[PDB]
């Protein structure tokens, strides 16, 4: 089966094509991860996936989505990941991390605690920053502060510091979070970026924050470890052909700038959209990006049906299949997939103390 | 559903009737548990089961089954359990432990490393002890040394020390391992106990080691925490009616001696048996013990089909249903069961960072 073929990118080899995408847990305290994360991540790694990407981890305190978000904005924050990385490696999975800045979507409640911007007088909240002083709307009505050029330089450096820390903590795979309406996505989108300086207006200017951040990170991230990004390539906002064309052009620039793989997503930049949800719905758009930018891709949404994951790989729509919620339901989803797809000795997807008894 | 009704025994309340029975991992080193066990057990606890019983944990080095067995024969061994117990409690499951001595079945290879007695000249092995100098046979040919009265006193005290350590490490549930052909079972069975002193011959004498050990443990184990045992009540050796009658009589004595619940098993004392394996096959024998000894029971073997677990509870065959291998396959089996049995808000069997997204 295609799903269980290994994959090599730079010096890193994944044992199969199952990636666990970043999934926020909302369990950190002042950015510091804890035994919630340790057990969650080590357990996932033991389930058999080839790659485990740690949740959106904030490069700066104000770049958390919520008060429960993980952070890597100090060396002490980074140190907290060391034992988890080591446990992921012990289980034979590749440890990755998504480094992030939530931009105008920051300072929000946890999803089971209202999912909305935190009230102004709640002592947990903070001022958000963005390309322009324009609110997302809906459940995220807070108007962000327009970034200064010095803010832009500082956030870029925060991404570099985060990547350097990720490297030194032992991560073997990094993903820059340029998707889902957060800071990077919001610099790219005309909906959110009304700047008239070097960082807004034209395609080149809207691309600039993303490209400069990638280039700056590339200076500290080892060339032998995959350098990746997540990027929303359309919005389902009635401007999809134009948006896709620009996004694919930016993907070509990312590739030329050393990006090894793109995780293809939806932008979620604004709320007034009409996303055609369905199992594997992203496959055709991922395939178009893959083909037109000639860049390896992953995508997600509904690939927990193992036959869908297999079909996407066989059709060359994807290079890796990201499977999120199914792993929250069953940490050992990769074993279920192995059985479904008829992998010989399927139980040996798991470590010996499980595999021996399930065979 | 019956499976998701809470259960109170002494001062302890289980959130549902799902018990995870002891399952050896064979991952300890010189008896010391490690991050294998931490993540395994914490992950299981988060999956939703009401009770998690830690694997057979040796009361003495020679009472390990294998070189990978957990031990609790020193305070330093016990300390290693403290963070795991605390993680189990944090997840809302009740932490239990099975304390054990493998008797003539000790000094064996791990199951995926031959499953047989360790060769005499292998530096990992050790002399086994038992009631009588008689081998199990088959893959366990080693003849054990016949215990002296001082050996008997010492092993009893090792069980007391183990129980005291379990208590002080924060366990809320203890299970004495008097099943599966190990030391305790082998004192009860005429197949393995040919002693002609106070510890063999008559029913009273064959019962004596088990009853004295229970009584000694009872002196240090808090009266407000469940005191339980696992015991093989028949062998499927052509002597089942006689063996069951004696085993039920011993169960009555255990109850009179403060036993709160019996985990009903098969003896596995000798290899030449004909066990009628099948899904839930133990239900009727568990029910007979429950009824005739008027004692709460659990049992196992094939209850990973949630409807079977439900039916056994509704028929009053069992008070708790133990589900073993299905939890190795899927740590979140209790969530699967909740869905199968139509529990409202089934995903909230799991903690918020999972439940919110699966609802
Ligand atoms: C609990 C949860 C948290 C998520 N957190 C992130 C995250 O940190 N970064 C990100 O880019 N996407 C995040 N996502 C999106 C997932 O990575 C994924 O794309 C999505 O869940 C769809 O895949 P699935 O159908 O397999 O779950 C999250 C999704 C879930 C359910
Ligand atoms: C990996 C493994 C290890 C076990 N170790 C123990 C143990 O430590 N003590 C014990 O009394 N039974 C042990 N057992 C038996 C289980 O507790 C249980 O009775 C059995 O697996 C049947 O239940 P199941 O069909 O749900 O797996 C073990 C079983 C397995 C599969
Ligand atoms: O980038 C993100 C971060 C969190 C999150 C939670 C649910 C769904 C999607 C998400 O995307
Ligand atoms: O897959 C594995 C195999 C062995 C192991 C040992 C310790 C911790 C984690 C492990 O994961
Ligand atoms: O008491 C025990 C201990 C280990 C074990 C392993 C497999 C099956 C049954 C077992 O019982
Ligand atoms: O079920 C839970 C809920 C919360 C929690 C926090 C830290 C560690 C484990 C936990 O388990």
């Amino acid at each position: 089966s295609a799903l269980f073929e290994p994959y090599t990118l730079k010096d890193v080899t994944l044992r199969n094509r199952i990636a666990i995408p970043p999934m926020c847990q909302y369990m950190a305290e002042d950015g510091m991860i804890n035994d919630w994360h340790h057990v969650h991540l080590a357990g996932l790694a033991r389930g058999g996936a080839g790659l485990l990407v740690v949740e959106a981890t904030a490069v700066a305190p104000e770049g958390r989505i919520t008060p429960g978000c993980a952070g890597i904005w100090s060396d002490a924050h980074a140190q907290a990941f060391v034992p988890v990385v080591q446990a992921i490696k012990a289980a034979g999975s590749v440890p990755g991390i998504q480094i992030a800045h939530a931009g105008r979507k920051a300072s929000a409640n946890r999803p089971w605690e209202g999912d909305d911007h935190i009230a102004a007088d709640d002592t947990r909240g903070w001022e958000t920053i963005a390309p322009s002083a324009i609110a997302f709307g809906a459940h995220l009505p807070k108007v962000p502060r327009e970034m200064t050029l010095d803010d832009i330089a500082r956030v870029k450096q925060d991404f570099v510091d985060a990547a350097r820390r990720a490297r030194d903590a032992g991560f073997e795979w990094i993903e820059l979070h340029f998707a889902h309406g957060y800071l990077g996505q919001s610099f790219f989108s005309e909906h959110s970026n009304k700047r008239t300086d070097a960082y807004g207006g034209s395609f080149d200017n809207r691309s600039r924050f993303l490209l400069e951040t990638l280039a700056a990170v590339r200076e500290v991230w080892p060339e032998n470890l995959p350098l990746t990004a997540r990027f929303g390539v359309l919005e389902y906002d009635g401007r999809d052909e134009q948006t896709l064309e620009e996004s694919i052009e930016l993907a070509r620039r990312f590739k030329a700038g050393g990006l090894d793989l793109l995780s293809v997503s939806v932008g979620f930049t604004i709320p007034d959209t009409n996303i055609p949800w369905g199992p594997a719905f992203m496959g055709p758009i991922a395939e178009r990006v893959r083909r037109e930018a000639k860049l390896p891709v992953t995508s997600a949404w509904g690939f927990g049906t193992p036959q869908l994951a297999e079909a996407a790989l066989q059709a060359n729509q994807l290079d890796l299949v990201s499977v999120g919620r199914a792993h929250l339901a069953d940490p050992h989803w990769a074993y279920f997939a192995a059985k479904e797809l008829g992998v010989e000795k399927a139980s040996w997807t798991l470590p010996a103390p499980y595999a021996h008894w399930l065979e």
